[PDB]
């Protein structure tokens, strides 16, 4: 799983 | 799972 | 899965 | 897929 | 698990 | 377990 | 487990 | 091979 | 190969 | 091969 | 082989 | 092999 | 084999 | 073999 | 597959 | 599959 | 797959 | 998989 | 997999 | 797997 | 796996 | 791709 | 890819 | 890739 | 690569 | 990788 | 790695 | 690695 | 490719 | 790849 | 690969 | 990889 | 690799 | 690997 | 690995 | 036939 | 046939 | 025929 | 044919 | 053929 | 061919 | 051939 | 050729 | 060729 | 062909 | 080939 | 081939 | 080859 | 090959 | 696309 | 892509 | 993707 | 993906 | 990704 | 990854 | 990574 | 889509 | 879809 | 997709 | 996904 | 995804 | 994910 | 995941 | 390419 | 290449 | 390169 | 390479 | 390399 | 390398 | 290298 | 190139 | 090269 | 190169 | 190479 | 070289 | 070399 | 080399 | 640079 | 440069 | 540079 | 270089 | 080099 | 170098 | 150097 | 690449 | 690369 | 890369 | 790399 | 690395 | 690395 | 390192 | 130096 | 140099 | 310096 | 130097 | 030297 | 030297 | 020295 979680 | 996650 | 969501 | 979730 | 969890 | 923790 | 824990 | 482009 | 980028 | 780039 | 990059 | 960078 | 960088 | 850096 | 950037 | 940045 | 930085 | 930076 | 950082 | 660094 | 240091 | 970059 | 940056 | 950098 | 750094 | 550093 | 370091 | 280190 | 600089 | 520097 | 370096 | 230094 | 330094 | 040093 | 020095 | 002639 | 000639 | 002619 | 001729 | 000529 | 030719 | 020749 |  |  |  |  |  |  |  |  |  |  |  |  |  |  | 179908 | 039926 | 189905 | 199915 | 079913 | 299931 | 499911 | 072959 | 064979 | 081989 | 052989 | 033998 | 056997 | 051995 | 023989 | 051959 | 040989 | 013989 | 022999 | 011998 | 024999 | 014999 | 021969 | 014989 | 034979 | 030989 | 043979 | 008979 | 036909 | 064939 | 053909 | 054959 | 093949 | 073949 | 075959 | 000489 | 000399 | 010299 | 020498 | 001499 | 020399 | 003598 990538990709940021602001 | 690419793509943010505003 | 890509693409943004905002 | 492809494609913004706006 | 990648991508920054602010 | 990768990615920062702020 | 790895990443900076602030 | 996939390198799709956003903004 | 898998490479999309991001703003 | 996976490479992803992000702002 | 992996290797995303962040900021 | 596994390598990502940070910042 | 693994080694990711930190800032 | 692990061997990450940090700072 | 070839894509570059240039600014 | 090619893609490096220039700035 | 070719990827590098240049600042 | 090739990935270097230049500062 | 080649990432030597250079400053 | 090659990673070292230079100042 | 190479990770040697220069100043 | 014959590209390099002048400044 | 031949690609050498100049300043 | 031929990629030298000059400064 | 070839890929050397001068100052 | 043909990779000296000079100064 | 062809890689020495000169001052 | 041929590496040695001169000053 | 060919491309050489002179001066 | 063709490339010689000269002064 | 070619490339020498002179003066 | 062919890169002699002369002077 | 061939890499000779003179003077 | 080759590489001599002179003077 | 060949490396001789020279005065 | 790339070379200057000074 | 790449040098110059001073 | 790469060398100069000084 | 790499040297220079001083 | 690396060798200079003085 | 390595060595110089004083 | 490594050596020089004075 | 270079031949003269 | 170099050849005069 | 270097041969004068 | 050097050969002169 | 070095040969005079 | 060295060969004079 | 040294041989003259 | 099998999809029936 | 196999999806019934 | 196997998904039925 | 194997996912039903 | 074995996952149902 | 067998996660179901 | 077996995790049910 | 290769296969025969006895 | 290489496989076949029987 | 590759094997038989008996 | 090479396995057969008797 | 290698092993048979009988 | 090699073994018969038997 | 090697082994045999009797 | 693709050829498989049957009976 | 893809290439299999039956009975 | 795939080529599995059945009965 | 991808080659698994059956009865 | 992969390649299982059955039966 | 991966090849076991069974029966 | 991996090879087990079953009945 | 596509080319088997066959008899 | 696709070049099987069969007899 | 694809190339296996049968009997 | 993809090559097993086979009788 | 993928390259078993069998009987 | 992946290359076992059966009978 | 993976290479042990059967009969 | 393709030149196959076939008999 | 690819060059095989069949008979 | 490729070149087998097959008989 | 790749140069096998069989028979 | 690769050079083996099947009978 | 590799150079198996078999019988 | 790798050179093993099988019979 | 050079390879010229006789008889 | 070089490789003439005769009668 | 050497490799001519003889009768 | 020397390989030529003969009858 | 040396190695002709007679007969 | 030395080793022809003979008859 | 050398290792010739006869007959 | 290539070609035949019968 | 090519071409047969007979 | 190839080519049969019968 | 390749090449028979009938 | 290569080849043969009969 | 490499050759038979019959 | 290499190569059979009949």
């Amino acid at each position: 799983f990538f990709g940021p979680q602001y």
